[PDB]
C-alpha cells in the first residue's frame, strides 16, 4: 500500500496513480521573487466561528481532525475561490527532525510542519463530487516552525495518545481552529492536487506566509503517533511529507504587494 518508506513512498506513487506526474500536482516550492502580486484577489475570509468539529483519526499516514460538514459552518471564501468551500478535515505534515516536514517550500526553505485545513466547494454538493471537479477543493495550508509553544495546538497534542495506531479514533468535539491560525492572512495561491493519492487535480492551494510557531514539546508528540496498527511492529508517523513537484505551466500569485 502506498506510504512514505522506501518501497512505497512518494517515488513510487505513479504506478498505482499515474496523476503523480501530471501538469499541475501539488505541492511545489514557493519562489518567493518569481511569484506575483495579483490585484484581482478578492479579499480572504476564513469564517470558522460556528465550526463543529467531532472526532480525531489516526488514518495511517497522518491524523486528520474531522467537521461536520452537512451546513455551511466553517467556511472559506474570497481570495482566488468563487463561492463558498466548507471545512471538512484538517491534518498535519511533519518530519523526523525540525529540519523537514512540509510539503510546501519557501525559496526551497523546508519547515518543520505543515498544517493542511481542507475544504469542498458547496456547488459540487458533496465531497466526492467536489473531487470529480478542477475547482472542487480549496486547502488552506499553514507552515510550522519550532519555537514558542501554540496554545490553540495544545488538544490536540495531548489527545494523540489516546489515537497512537492506525485506525484508532478518539471523540474530538468543540475544537475551535482559529486557534491555528497566524496573525496575518498573507498568502501564496496557485492551482493543485491533494498530495497523498489519489493525487487528484482538483485544489486551489491558499498557502498562508506567516508560519505559526509550535514548541519542540507540541512536534515531539506528533512524531510518537505511529503508521502501523495495534500489536504490529513499531513505525513512527514521521517524514510524512510529499517533496516539491514540477510547477509546469503554473504562475504563483501573492496577496500582498
Ligand atoms: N504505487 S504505491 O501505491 O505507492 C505502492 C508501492 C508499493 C507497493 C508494495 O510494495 O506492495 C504497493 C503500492
Ligand atoms: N462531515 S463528516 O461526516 O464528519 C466527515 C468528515 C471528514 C471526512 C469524512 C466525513
Ligand atoms: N494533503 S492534502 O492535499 O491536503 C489532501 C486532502 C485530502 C485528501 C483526501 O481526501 O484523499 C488527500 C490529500
Ligand atoms: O500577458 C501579460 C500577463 O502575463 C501573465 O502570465 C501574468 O499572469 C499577468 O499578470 C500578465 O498581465
Ligand atoms: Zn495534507
Amino acid at each position: 500500500h502506498w506510504g512514505y518508506g522506501k518501497h512505497n513512498g512518494p517515488e513510487h506513487w505513479h504506478k498505482d496513480f499515474p496523476i503523480a506526474k501530471g501538469e499541475r500536482q501539488s505541492p511545489v516550492d514557493i519562489d518567493t521573487h518569481t511569484a506575483k502580486y495579483d490585484p484581482s484577489l478578492k479579499p480572504l475570509s476564513v469564517s470558522y466561528d460556528q465550526a463543529t468539529s467531532l472526532r480525531i483519526l489516526n488514518n495511517g499516514h497522518a491524523f486528520n481532525v474531522e467537521f461536520d460538514d452537512s451546513q455551511d459552518k466553517a467556511v472559506l471564501k474570497g481570495g482566488p475561490l468563487d463561492g463558498t468551500y466548507r471545512l471538512i478535515q484538517f491534518h498535519f505534515h511533519w518530519g523526523s527532525l525540525d529540519g523537514q516536514g512540509s510539503e510546501h517550500t519557501v525559496d526551497k526553505k523546508k519547515y518543520a510542519a505543515e498544517l493542511h485545513l481542507v475544504h469542498w466547494n458547496t456547488k459540487y454538493g458533496d465531497f466526492g463530487k467536489a473531487v470529480q471537479q478542477p475547482d472542487g477543493l480549496a486547502v488552506l495550508g499553514i507552515f510550522l516552525k519550532v519555537g514558542s509553544a501554540k496554545p490553540g495546538l495544545q488538544k490536540v497534542v495531548d489527545v494523540l495518545d489516546s489515537i497512537k495506531t492506525k485506525g484508532k479514533s478518539a471523540d474530538f468535539t468543540n475544537f475551535d481552529p482559529r486557534g491555528l491560525l497566524p496573525e496575518s492572512l498573507d498568502y501564496w495561491t496557485y492551482p493543485g492536487s491533494l498530495t497523498t493519492p489519489p493525487l487528484l487535480e482538483c485544489v486551489t492551494w491558499i498557502v498562508l506566509k506567516e508560519p505559526i510557531s509550535v514548541s519542540s514539546e507540541q512536534v515531539l508528540k506528533f512524531r510518537k503517533l505511529n503508521f502501523n496498527g495495534e500489536g504490529e511492529p513499531e513505525e513512527l508517523m514521521v517524514d510524512n511529507w510529499r517533496p516539491a513537484q514540477p510547477l509546469k505551466n503554473r504562475q504563483i500569485k501573492a496577496s500582498f504587494k
